[PDB]
């Protein structure tokens, strides 16, 4: 699918190839975030600590919006 | 890693373990769609071929900043 990454749904996201998961959070994480992007870091481990944890809540749920999945799980390794 | 993505020099990028380098370029391409961001577009086999070609010219090029590489070897792939 070419279609816009905020227009995933989580059924897309489970598409794409296990190893590149993920990137696919990663990015919708970042694109989202939305702090200024001049202070925007990488946080490896929050990424990977909340992919797994996506693709699990993703499986449960595979018509939710996949970016909002993202931030809801990733409302969970901060707060 | 603490600097801020748009902060990072060639040499902050290849200190990422190689299983996190295409997160790392997914994350940084997302950083520049942060003002329409329902019209970013993840691709996830263009970053599978493009991050180990960032890494060899980061490699090259150690003291340069990391977003114009992968500016300048994605634009190699498109155009």
């Amino acid at each position: 699918n070419k279609k816009p990454v905020n227009s995933w749904t989580c059924e897309d996201f489970l598409a794409v190839d296990e190893s590149f998961q993920p990137t696919a959070v990663g990015f919708a994480e970042a694109l989202n975030n939305k702090d200024k992007p001049e202070d925007a870091v990488l946080d490896v481990q929050g990424i990977a600590t909340v992919t797994p944890a996506i693709v699990q809540a993703c499986t449960q749920d595979k018509q939710a919006n996949f970016k909002d999945k993202v931030k809801g799980e990733w409302d969970k390794i901060k707060k």
